[PDB]
């Protein structure tokens, strides 16, 4: 199995609604500084999830055109991204929030922000991993 191009954008036909999962897998890159996954609705980030190696965090945000919002960093483990570690990430759209498991275990919940789930239909992942599927 080869690499998709980065960054990797595609739409999300139909858009978001609670049941809809969106399944990525890949490799962090040995020296990857960060890397992020964005769920995109028109010039806005409905949801941003980015891992960062460089503060050994996982980062949720929302951005409004250039606008963004507060950050979201609390973890309820360590860290699951590891440089040159492959991964995989489910992210599972509730009513009320997104669900977030990493390696199959559940990570965290993020309170959907941006509420018109059908107009979330794009997903771009860009940053320092090899990405190798994506299932949407
Ligand atoms: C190429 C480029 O310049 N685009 C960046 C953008 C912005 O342009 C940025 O001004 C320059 O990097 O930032 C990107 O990352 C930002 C994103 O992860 C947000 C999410 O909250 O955080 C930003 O950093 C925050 C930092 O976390 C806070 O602690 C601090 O108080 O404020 C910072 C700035 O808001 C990231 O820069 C982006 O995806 O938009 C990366 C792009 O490459
Ligand atoms: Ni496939």
């Amino acid at each position: 199995h080869p690499a998709y191009p980065m960054p990797f954008i595609t739409t999300i036909l139909g858009g978001l609604y609670p049941s809809k999962s969106i399944l990525l897998s890949g490799t962090v890159l040995p020296s990857a500084q960060r890397f992020h996954i964005n769920l995109c609705s028109g010039n806005h980030i409905a949801f941003h999830l980015n891992p960062r190696f460089d503060e050994n965090a996982v980062v949720r945000n929302t951005q409004i055109d250039n606008s963004w919002g507060s950050e979201e960093r609390s973890l309820p483990r360590k860290m699951p991204f590891v440089r040159g570690q492959s991964f995989s990430v489910w992210i599972l759209c509730e009513a009320h929030c997104l669900k977030v498991a990493v390696d199959g275990q559940h990570l965290f919940e993020y309170y959907h922000r941006l509420r018109n789930l059908p107009t979330i239909n794009r997903l771009e992942v860009g940053g320092d991993i090899q990405l190798t599927h994506v299932q949407t």
